[PDB]
């Protein structure tokens, strides 16, 4: 990213399939009208709505302990 330096929370954006940054998406949703959800690959957490406003950091998040338990992933929107 063009920027003085690295450091940045990311997402993924799950309406066409492009890296948008946190700031970034602001700007990407002016585009892409069909953002629902949102995914953070700095950590990895679901963002639905406008959750990811919230998510400013990823700091203090037990995510590494766990995950492991169902490989399948995709299910009913309804979570
Ligand atoms: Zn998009
Ligand atoms: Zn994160």
């Amino acid at each position: 990213g063009s920027s003085g330096s690295s450091g940045m929370v990311f997402f993924t954006c799950n309406a066409c399939g492009e890296s948008v940054k946190k700031i970034q998406v602001e700007k990407h949703v002016s585009n892409c009208r069909n953002c629902e959800c949102l995914s953070c690959i700095d950590c990895g957490k679901d963002f639905w709505g406008d959750d990811y406003k919230s998510h400013v950091k990823c700091i203090s998040e037990g995510q590494k302990y766990g995950g492991k338990g169902y490989e399948a992933k995709s299910g009913p929107s309804s979570g």
